[PDB]
């Protein structure tokens, strides 16, 4: 019928991280707290249940700048940013509360659901 | 040390052909002959070197619209471009030389050399 | 006596999915929670039994707005909307319940057997 | 990964002529001389070059009534467009010849190939 | 003596299910629950015993709305009268029983007889 | 896939001759010089050319009455009635040339054709 | 001594059934069950023994409707009457055994004959 | 298929011919110069264009009496009418002319096609 690439969408991602280091079209400045994150909308939505809900809305589509609450911990975001971009999770015994309370609030229900088993084999 | 998501990649895939589907953030209009493909930029660079080397130009960053030579085959570049967001090529005998030719311009090396073995397989 | 295409089935149904994505002839929007799906009526009838029942109804046949329950998921309806347009259904641990509600209440008996043959082999 | 259903089109297909026989949603005439043929206009598409350059164009979408010019064989297009909704083709030495022009006109190149076929083994 | 055509019977019936997709000269609509057929009172009667009762009948030959029992499978009925016209029968382990059924309420003794074989075979 | 009738057809064929010869439900009488012919449409149109063109017209759709030219031989007309209705055609050397030049009259090609080898082989 | 025309008899048979096709000349209606069949009661006593006996009575020359029996079958009488007039008899396993009792009603002795003879050799 | 009965139809006319002997069910008195001679219409009908063209007409059907004109020679009618019973012409130098003249106006083609072979050969 047609033929299967295995590593196409890991080659993808991989570009996509390259042009978000380097800061190519990356529309929109997520702000945590006092830190600042440049990313693409895309890539939120397609991890992110919360950018989901959010730029599906016509209203909140073309917002340059996403203010989160102030209460989410950084690297709780930070972790999951590069997550989203790379597929490996930093979960370690110092941060997996941070991390499963901001997948929970980002709706990343796989990612809770492994922070849920980390301290549950820990 | 970390822990590795297999289908990770291909799920993100999906949720962006989802988004391309409803026109959710499709920045950019590919005008091909008489025909309009809205797409993600992010996604064209990934997967295309053509739209790499245009969209890395900071010129030709925020252009909305892309006029592709009027001589590019639109079969070429649709299952392209349906490629690109599922890692599915639809390669017959019917469109195998018009998709060769296009992935020539576009830049996809993986691609012509899937064409090269094709027709030394048929 | 005649001759068999066997793959002109495949085809035809490949060409109206690439319809459906360039929004061409899309007459029907379908309004699930609040995410909107556009699609060919004469599809959705081919494959929904749901649809059939509506638009088969010459008081619906006209109706360029269908209106679903908000119960139904919309995970269920787009994995299914594009099953119906490839035939190939994404049926994984994590959605396989809302896939097969929403075929129940879409009316597609092969798919929710699928749906009882799948957590029946799992 | 996914379940392929191998009948699936062909049962699309046989649904798709049980509406087009009961005359659902048909919403294009097609006038070859003095007949008159309702067929659905996304079938035409995906089954024909022709109608697929004509209803791609959006000044011709919309057109309920497609005057084909009146030298097309009357027998040429059922049999085709009965062949669309089927995929079974009455192919017999007295119509051979207006199949393989109509199919010509209507762009079909697998129709013509076969009819090339046909005349080479007969 | 004479010349047998061993395919003019298959013309004929080719050419009447022509006649019938093109509603010409179709003098009858069966109403099936909600469903509506038209279809041609001397096919009909050629191939049912029932409609042979009824239209036999010189009360109800004239009759232009022929009402079925709603207890009557509308799948049973469109698969039989696509049978009856084209010599076809489309029968599945899904539909088998509703078919044996219809043709027994329509008085179809071969074909009633072919699905007592499809069972004991299958 | 499904079950082919051969036998279906001239079953069908045998049916409708008995309607006609019980006149029942013959809409059409066929006027010959002095001789009057009662028969169905369908079937008339069926195997006939010129009946097709004329019953196809939706103004000579309800004509109750044909006329046909005088100079029509009636052996020509009613052995190619019989014929119509039974597939058997009494072709001899006293009528092989009234039933031929019938034929071309009501456009019956293969009758003409099969004429034609008649002369060519006697 | 003298010519034998041995398609004479054949000739005149033919004719025969183009009078009874047309209703020329018949002079009588069977009435069996709830079917009428009008035939000439020549060929009737020519080919049958019961009507012989009921026509050479002078009681019963005259009679312009003879009922039958109501439990006479129908296929058995309607076969055996083309058969009469055309000596082709329609002999099926589904239909022998109407057929047999009915010539055995008839007294068509060699048709009894033969119906012995057909289910010894199926 | 069926079976053929190579010897009913003479057994037909012979059955005919002895009921006309016994003026059963004789319905016409042809009348020739003072000669009066009964027979079966249908006879007459199946074997004689004249009595055809008389007796399809309604106005002469239920003529009891048919007064032929009185220079046919009534040895060229008992001739033939023996011949039309029993398919055996009592041709002889004597009667060839008056038979040949009688089948003439009587439209037997095949007896004045006869006569001509007759002085042909003799
Ligand atoms: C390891 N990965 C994870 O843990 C991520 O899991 C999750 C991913 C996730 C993605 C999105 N993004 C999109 N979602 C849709 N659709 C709406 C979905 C509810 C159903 C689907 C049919 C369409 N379309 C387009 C995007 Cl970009 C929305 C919500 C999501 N939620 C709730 C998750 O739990
Ligand atoms: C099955 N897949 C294929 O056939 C695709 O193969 C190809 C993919 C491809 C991708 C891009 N896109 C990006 N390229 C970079 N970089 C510049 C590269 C030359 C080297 C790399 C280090 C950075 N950054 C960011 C994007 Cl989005 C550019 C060119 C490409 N060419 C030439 C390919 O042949
Ligand atoms: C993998 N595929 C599946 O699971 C789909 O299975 C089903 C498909 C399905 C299709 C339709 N659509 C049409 N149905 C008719 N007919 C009415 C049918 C009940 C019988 C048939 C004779 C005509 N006509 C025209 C269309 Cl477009 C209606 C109901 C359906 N139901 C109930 C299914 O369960
Ligand atoms: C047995 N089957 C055959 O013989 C049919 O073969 C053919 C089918 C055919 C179908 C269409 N219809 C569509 N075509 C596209 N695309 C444009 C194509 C040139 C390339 C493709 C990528 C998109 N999109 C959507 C429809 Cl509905 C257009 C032209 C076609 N031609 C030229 C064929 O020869
Ligand atoms: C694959 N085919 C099948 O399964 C169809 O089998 C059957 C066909 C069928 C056809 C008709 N239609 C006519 N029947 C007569 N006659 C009355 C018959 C009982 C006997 C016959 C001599 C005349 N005349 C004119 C028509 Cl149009 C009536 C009843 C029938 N029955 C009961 C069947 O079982
Ligand atoms: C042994 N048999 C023969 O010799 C009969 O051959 C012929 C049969 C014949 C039948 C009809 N009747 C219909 N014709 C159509 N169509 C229009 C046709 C030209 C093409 C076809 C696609 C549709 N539809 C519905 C009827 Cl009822 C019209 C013309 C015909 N001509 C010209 C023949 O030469
Ligand atoms: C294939 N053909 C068969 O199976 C038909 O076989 C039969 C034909 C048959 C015909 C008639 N009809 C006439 N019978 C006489 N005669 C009285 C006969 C008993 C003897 C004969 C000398 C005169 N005269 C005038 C007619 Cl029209 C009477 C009875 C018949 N019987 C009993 C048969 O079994
Ligand atoms: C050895 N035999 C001969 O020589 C007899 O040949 C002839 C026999 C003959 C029979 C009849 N009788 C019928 N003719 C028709 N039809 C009208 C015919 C012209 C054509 C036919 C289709 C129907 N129907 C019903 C009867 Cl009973 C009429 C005219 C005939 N002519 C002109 C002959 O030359």
């Amino acid at each position: 019928s047609c033929i299967q690439f295995t590593r196409h969408a890991s080659d993808v991602l991989l570009n996509l991280n390259r042009l978000r280091s380097r800061d190519i079209l990356t529309d929109v400045v997520i702000v945590v707290s006092r830190e600042q994150f440049r990313a693409h909308k895309t890539v939120l939505m397609a991890c992110s249940g919360l950018f989901y809900s959010i730029f599906t809305d016509q209203l909140k589509c073309n917002l340059s700048v996403i203010n989160l609450d102030p209460e989410i911990n950084p690297e709780g975001f930070c972790i999951l940013l590069d997550f989203m971009y790379t597929s490996r999770l930093n979960l370690r015994e110092g941060n997996i509360m941070a991390v499963m309370a901001t997948a929970m609030y980002l709706q990343m229900e796989h990612v809770v659901d492994t922070c849920r088993k980390f301290i549950k084999a820990s």
